[PDB]
C-alpha cells in the first residue's frame, strides 16, 4: 500500500467519489443523515460544511435556503464541488480554520471528517471556536467496534493488537491507504467546551443489498426507531452525534 | 411443525444435548461464563442450579466445594444429570418451587432458561422467594437483536414486525418448536425487588470457528474485555446478568 496523507486519497478519487456511495445501504444511510440534519436544523442559518467532499450536504442545504460554506483541503474534491453549483467553497483544514469566531449556527462533519484529521484536538478547537455559543456541531464518524470485527474478520491478529491501544487503522483502496481513528464512548465524553447533546447510530442492522430495494421504506423507520436507541447503538455501522457549544 | 412445551423439548433431546454443544464458540462461552462465576461467587455456598439441565455448571460447582441443588421440569435432562453424578436433583419448574423462602445465597439460571419459561412474573418472585436477602441471581438470556439481526438475513418481513411486538420467535429444530422471549434492555430495567448488579455481553463479536481453536486464549482474553463493557454489550450472541436481591 502507498501511504497517503487523507486529502491526497480524495484528490486521486473525487471524480468518482460520489458513483462509490449510490449502493441501496448508502441511499438509506443518506435518506437517514438527511432526516437527522432536518430535526436538528429547523430553520435557515449559517453553516460551515467541514470536509465537505463533493458538497452533497451543501447542495441539501443551499437548496433549502441555508447560507453554507464548504470547506475541504482536497482540491479535486473542491472542483467537484463547484462544478455541482456548490457557491462557496474554501480550501482548509479543521486544524486551522481561516474563519473569524462566532461566525456559524453550525458545523457538519459528516462522512467519518472526524475520523480522518490529524489532529483532532486542534479540529475541535477550532469547530468550537467558529461556532456561536449553543451552536451545533452535527457529525458522523467511524465506529471502534464495527473495525473491530471487521479486522477479525480479515484475520489481522497482529494489527488488532496496536489497534486496541491507538483505535487507528488504515483504510482506502487495494493501491492506496490513510489512517482512520474510529470512536468509542469515551471519545466523545466530556470533549472540552460542549455539551454533547445527541449520539446515533446509523446502521444498527446490516441488511441484504437485495431486501433495501424491496422495502426501503420499512427499513428506513426501522432504523429511524434503532437509532435513537442508546443501549444499543455502538453496534451501528457508524455513529452519528451532536455537540451544542457551551456557553 | 409441532409446537411444545420448553421442557417436553428437552425430554426429547436430552440424552444427544451434551454433544450439541460441544463446539469452539460454546467451548469459548463456558470458559467466559465459568470464570465469571468465580468472579461473583467467590466462596462456596447454598446454590440453586434453576433449569439447570445436565447438570454442566451443578458439576462445576461441586467439584468446587459448594453446596448445589439442580431443579429443572424434564425428568429426561434430571436422569442425565444423574448419571453424570449431580447428587441434588429435583423435578420443578421455576413458576413454582418446592423450597422453603431464603433458602440460598445464589440461583443460577444460565443457557436461557429466562427465555423460555412460561411465567417470567412468577419465575422471577419466586427465585426472590427462595434467595436470601442479598442473594444473588446469575442468569443468561437470549438477545432480542441478535434474534432481529438473523431475521432480517432469513424470515419473511410479516415475521420481523410480529417479533418487534412480542420478543418472542420459535425455536429448537425443523421439526419440533417452542417459544423463547429474547430479552431487551428494558426488561432488565427496574425488577421489583432486585438491584441489577452487572449486564455483561456473551460474545461480543463473532469469530470464524476455524480461528477460534487457533487463537483461543486471545479470542478468550479479548472477549472477557468487551463483556465488560456496557457500551456494546447488546451487539452480544447472548446476555449474562447478576441480580441482587434487595431488602
Ligand atoms: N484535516 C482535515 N480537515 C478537514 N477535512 C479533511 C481533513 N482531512 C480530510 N478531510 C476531508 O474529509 C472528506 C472525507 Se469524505 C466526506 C465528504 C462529505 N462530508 C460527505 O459526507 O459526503 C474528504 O473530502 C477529505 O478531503
Ligand atoms: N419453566 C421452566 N422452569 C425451569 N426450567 C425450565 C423451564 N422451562 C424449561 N426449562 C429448562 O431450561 C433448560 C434450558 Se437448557 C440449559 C441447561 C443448563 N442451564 C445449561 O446451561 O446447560 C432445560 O433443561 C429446560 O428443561
Amino acid at each position: 500500500h502507498m501511504k497517503l496523507r487523507s486529502w491526497e486519497f480524495y484528490d486521486r478519487i473525487a471524480r468518482a467519489y460520489d458513483s462509490m456511495y449510490e449502493t441501496p445501504k448508502w441511499k438509506l444511510y443518506h435518506r437517514l443523515i438527511g432526516s437527522f440534519l432536518e430535526e436538528y436544523l429547523k430553520n435557515p442559518c449559517r453553516v460551515l460544511d467541514l470536509g465537505g467532499g463533493t458538497g452533497k450536504w451543501s447542495l441539501f442545504l443551499q437548496e433549502r435556503g441555508f447560507e453554507v460554506v464548504l470547506v475541504d483541503p482536497s482540491k479535486e474534491m473542491l472542483e467537484v464541488a463547484r462544478e455541482k453549483g456548490v457557491k462557496n467553497v474554501v480550501e482548509a483544514k479543521a486544524e486551522d480554520l481561516p474563519f473569524p469566531s462566532g461566525a456559524f449556527e453550525a458545523v457538519l462533519a459528516l462522512g467519518d471528517v472526524l475520523s480522518y484529521v490529524e489532529n483532532k484536538d486542534k479540529a475541535f478547537s477550532e469547530i468550537r471556536r467558529v461556532l456561536v455559543p449553543d451552536g451545533l456541531l452535527i457529525a458522523t464518524v467511524d465506529n471502534f467496534y464495527t473495525f473491530l470485527q471487521q479486522m477479525i474478520e480479515k484475520d489481522a491478529w497482529d494489527q488488532i493488537t496496536r489497534f486496541l491501544k491507538t483505535q487507528t487503522t488504515s483504510v482506502g483502496t487495494t493501491l492506496f491507504s490513510f489512517n482512520s481513528y474510529a470512536f468509542k464512548p469515551e471519545d466523545l465524553d466530556s470533549l472540552e467546551g460542549f455539551e454533547t447533546v445527541d449520539i446515533r447510530g446509523i446502521g444498527v442492522m446490516e441488511y441484504p443489498d437485495e431486501r433495501i430495494s424491496e422495502r426501503e421504506e420499512t427499513i428506513f423507520r426501522l432504523e429511524q426507531e434503532l437509532s435513537r436507541d442508546r443501549n444499543i447503538i455502538w453496534k451501528a455501522d457508524h455513529i452519528f452525534f451532536v455537540l451544542k457549544k457551551k456557553r
